[PDB]
């Protein structure tokens, strides 16, 4: 299981701020983030409480996750995503991040990969509906992390 995933936190002082990274358990790294374990946090510690907005998974390999995470945390560094990054008016926030992602992954780079979009909560599944549409071979579902846990072993 290889994931790339969006937080966004609820501190008053941060709130909206996001935070993009790759993880083999979502479940643990949101702990982490919000402290519930002592490890894995150093600065996004301060930002608490965060909530997983989604996480992608499906990629192949460890280092197929780390690829697109990378392109997504740098869009104007990257080959793959800087032509459609440089037509963005905003990469702020949640609904940036995730207009940035559904337009990742339609590009070449990634658009022939069996991924799937989990939504953490309905709350947030509209940014989809506003983002471009999906490869149709891709899968987007809304499942709670307690849920999605199990098909992560
Ligand atoms: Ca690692």
């Amino acid at each position: 299981f290889f994931a790339c995933y969006l937080l966004t936190s609820l501190s008053p002082r941060h709130k909206g701020q996001t935070y993009i990274g790759f993880t083999v358990n979502p479940r643990r790294r949101i702990r982490q983030h919000n402290g519930e374990i002592t490890s894995g946090a150093w600065r996004t510690k301060k930002k608490r409480p965060w909530e997983m907005v989604l996480c992608i998974y499906g990629f192949p390999t460890n280092v197929s996750a780390l690829q697109f995470e990378w392109a997504w945390q740098h869009p104007r560094e990257s080959v793959a995503v800087r032509e459609a990054a440089a037509a963005f008016k905003s990469f702020s926030g949640v609904a940036s991040k995730i207009k940035l992602v559904y337009t990742m992954l339609n590009l070449p780079a990634w658009n022939s990969l069996n991924l799937t979009v989990n939504y953490f909560s309905s709350k947030y599944a509209h940014h989809g509906g506003k983002s471009p549409s999906l490869p149709l071979h891709m899968k987007v579902q809304v499942c709670a992390m307690e849920d999605l846990q199990y098909f992560t072993k």
